[PDB]
This record gives C-alpha cells, structure tokens and sequence, in this order.
C-alpha cells in the first residue's frame, strides 16, 4: 500500500479477549476445514472471524524422498500470462522407490484479486437464537 500507517483503534476498559475454537478439518475426500473464534467488543458486542484452515490431501508437494528427482526451468514465471510452468525428471529409481520419469506442470502465477478486509456482510450466514429478541 502507499497509505501506511495501520493498527486499528483501541478502546480501554474491553470486555473479553479473542477465544478461539478448534478447527474442523472437514475431512472429505480432501476438504476445507474451518475455524472460528470470538471476541466482545469493549461495550460487550458480539465479534466473530471465521479462518480456513488445511486439509492433508494426497499427492503433496513431495516429488522425492529416497527416490531422486530433478526441477528444471526452460523459464520463469511468465507474468504476461500470469503463468508458470516446471519440468521434472526422474534422476533413479530404487527397488521399492519408485518415481515417474518426467512431469510437467503449469500453475498459474497470477492470482485473482482477493481482499483482506472483508465488510459487514450478512450478519444473518448462520442461523442464531438472539436472546430475549433485543432487551425490550
């Protein structure tokens, strides 16, 4: 950013701390888990974040371990297109490791624009029992 200067403003005299809740890793065929947690404004108000937490998929960014392989690069990163491509080739093969001769992949380098700071949004996502409706 060019503004700088951030921290967001504090009020003494707070009600309760952030705490946190464990997260649910989901588990389905490799899903998104989540974790929420809460905090009380300083006049007592109800706060919320939910964060996305990591599921231990399959097939990880692991192309070796006892087995050996090699990264190449014909280019990098072409921001043109946004894209990324590498090249792998298997270096040897063990008798109970064994590795794919070559890969190829292409990631896209770029990314779509995705704020950080998110508004008020639809307080109404999850359905709740508000407590004697108001207090009146």
């Amino acid at each position: 950013g060019k503004k700088e200067k951030p921290e967001k403003k504090v009020k003494k005299s707070d009600c309760g701390e952030w705490q946190w809740s464990v997260c649910v890793p989901t588990s389905g065929d490799c899903g998104l888990g989540t974790r929420e947690g809460t905090r009380t404004g300083a006049e007592c108000k109800q706060t919320m974040k939910t964060q996305r937490c990591k599921i231990p998929c399959n097939w990880k960014k692991q192309f070796g371990a006892e087995c050996k392989y090699q990264f190449q690069a014909w280019g990098e990163c072409d921001l043109n297109t946004a894209l990324k491509t590498r090249t792998g080739s298997l270096k040897r093969a063990l008798h109970n490791a064994e590795c794919q001769k070559t890969v190829t992949i292409s990631k896209p380098c770029g990314k779509l624009t995705k704020p950080k700071p998110q508004a008020e949004s639809k307080k109404k996502k999850k359905e709740g029992k508000k407590q004697e409706k108001m207090l009146d």
